[PDB]
């Protein structure tokens, strides 16, 4: 033990512990086979190296495994261990500064969540795909979208509701408290990351962003930002708490592409989805309108703030704007 | 909404969700009415002011309900709401220089835990028995036992096998990182709060320590800490992964006195327990000796540190330091 590193397994147990992301990514990159065989790949923040041995096991003659900070020991490691360090050759230190000896035939990287560190994870993405990526060369994965829609959180009203208990259980009222309760968990302008199932979806998910990550431009365009306009019309009765959002990505096939998602409707995955909670709960109907605006603006200046502007409109209601910040 | 408090109701909804602790204080409470009925309360760190509406319904005349943080407009709400303003005076501000206009007949809090908040709470409740309470007075809870045990700890085990498994499930050899693993989860110095089962005990928990509060010099005595040796034999072959700590309390009754227990054999509270691991597992086996000291030193200087000193002998292995710390 050199530094305490128990928040360090924690997130490499989470990533390997997650069947949904570790199959994806297997069967993603075997898949493109035909196209990896022989051919070069860098694999940006390669961590404990599981996806560049998939790129090894798919036929790359050579992967570059780039890991920035002290998991590259262990990459070094796990590389050895196989009997792959004539083939995958990790590389301490940050992709922007790596030398390579050679342009790639592909970019296998996993940057996608939600917060400041995959904001910047996708931007060294980008940095080495306009560096080192040969013309027409390979991203996987090759595109994302984003999701949008009006939630119910069970979990949330649980808690909520938990302050109208107390009399029947000790036999003091405490149910003065909901409005403290409520004001604490949804009067906060952050992000709140936590999973849902199928059963709190109010309405139709609809997309409000989709990047093909290969575009020329992208770094350009996304200094100002992604986003777009969302409509649609709840199933039933309930307790309204916000938005959930979400991603897929997708890997080309040899074929149809494979889709890895964290929507609700599919498996758990490690990135469960990103709740935008109202100030407070708003009851819908059947066919009730909800529709806004989404919009992620990138961090420019210190202190980086990556910010989520929310407009929208529930029914006969005015609309109304929430704004929300992640600052790490 | 002033104040981001998503973690401030966090700990309130944590600790009126716990029925053991709960109803332990109710209980615990109810069966010293005659000795309440008619008498004067402080409630030191009152939260939302549930313990001091027990001693209200248990018959004091008078309770003060002192709470130093932002929570105090929450209790005085909760006992306005109750309709007891004249029996329960929510006092705002620290204990150490809030003026009652009597000496009071007992005291009760809630301090109990791991870490320096709840060291500095000990010593809150301790300056206000000195300073207000009466000759003979009654606090409760009145006093405090701590125990220690060797254990296995069932979910560090899956953790650090979890490596080993990645072969058969995506086809790729990292068991060379159980070791990482190991240094990480277990080559600390900090304490993990954990809760355990029955099953991961490995022999008779030993008492290591036992404070009567109402102790005159008690404050004096905490100076020079808090300890004992122990001594004991294992059941079975296991990986003994350290030794776990945890407290008890002792309400007097009217009768035989209520013990609230936060043991791995009781029912679970939201105390759990303290684990202290162990540099890497030992295999122990039936009749394994394990002999040892424990001593819990206070916080004396800026930065502030509860050390937690622990000479330790395992079976024939020869003794061994491991200190640890708790720097919150
Ligand atoms: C997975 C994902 C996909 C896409 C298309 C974007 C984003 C999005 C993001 C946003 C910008 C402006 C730039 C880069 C960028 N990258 C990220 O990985 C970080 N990220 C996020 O933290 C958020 C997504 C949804 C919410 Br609510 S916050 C995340
Ligand atoms: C519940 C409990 C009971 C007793 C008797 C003590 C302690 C103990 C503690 C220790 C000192 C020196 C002074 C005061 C004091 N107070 C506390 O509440 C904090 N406390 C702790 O954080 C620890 C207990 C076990 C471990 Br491992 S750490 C905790
Ligand atoms: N600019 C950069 N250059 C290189 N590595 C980077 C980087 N920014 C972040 N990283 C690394 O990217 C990793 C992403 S998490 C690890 C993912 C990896 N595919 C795995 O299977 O383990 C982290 O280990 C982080 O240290
Ligand atoms: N010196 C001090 N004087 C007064 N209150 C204090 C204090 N130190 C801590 N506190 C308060 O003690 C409380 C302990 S937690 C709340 C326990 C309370 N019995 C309940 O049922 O809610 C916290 O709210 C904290 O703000």
């Amino acid at each position: 033990l050199y530094y305490e590193c128990y928040s360090d397994v924690s997130v490499h147990e989470e990533m390997i512990a997650d069947r949904v992301r570790t199959d994806a990514y297997r069967l993603g990159i075997l898949r493109n086979w035909a196209a990896l065989r022989g051919k070069t790949v860098l694999d940006v923040g390669a961590g404990t190296g599981i996806l560049s041995i998939f790129c090894a096991q798919a036929g790359a003659r050579r992967v570059y495994a780039v890991e920035a900070s002290a998991i590259w020991q262990q990459a070094r490691e796990v590389v050895r261990f196989n009997g792959l360090e004539d083939r995958v050759h990790v590389l301490p230190g940050p992709v922007e500064t790596v030398e390579l000896p050679e342009q790639v035939d592909a970019i296998v990287s996993e940057w996608m969540g939600y917060g400041l560190l995959h904001e910047s994870m996708l931007s060294s993405v980008l940095h080495a795909r306009t560096k080192w990526l040969k013309e027409g060369g390979l991203l996987l994965p090759a595109s994302a979208e984003l999701f949008i829609v009006p939630i119910s959180d069970q979990m949330l009203e649980w808690r909520l509701g938990f302050w109208s208990q107390v009399k029947q259980h000790y036999g003091v009222d405490m149910s003065c408290l909901e409005g403290f309760a409520t004001r604490c968990l949804m009067g906060h302008s952050e992000i709140v990351v936590q999973g849902l199932s199928g059963e709190d979806v109010l309405a139709r998910p609809q997309r409000f962003a989709q990047l093909e990550l290969s575009r020329a431009g992208l770094e350009q365009e996304l200094e100002a930002g992604v986003g777009g306009r969302f409509r649609c019309s709840c199933y039933g009765s309930a307790p309204m708490h916000g938005f959930a959002i979400w991603f897929q990505v997708t890997f080309p096939g040899g074929e149809k592409p494979l889709v890895l998602s964290t929507s609700p409707f599919h498996p758990a995955t490690h990135w469960k989805q990103a709740l935008l909670y109202l100030n407070e709960p708003v009851q819908v109907e059947q066919d009730t309108d909800v529709s806004g605006e989404i919009t992620l603006l990138p961090s420019r200046d210190n202190p980086r703030r990556l910010r989520v502007l929310l407009r929208y409109k529930v029914g006969d209601q005015e609309e109304k704007t929430k704004d929300f910040a992640m600052e790490d």
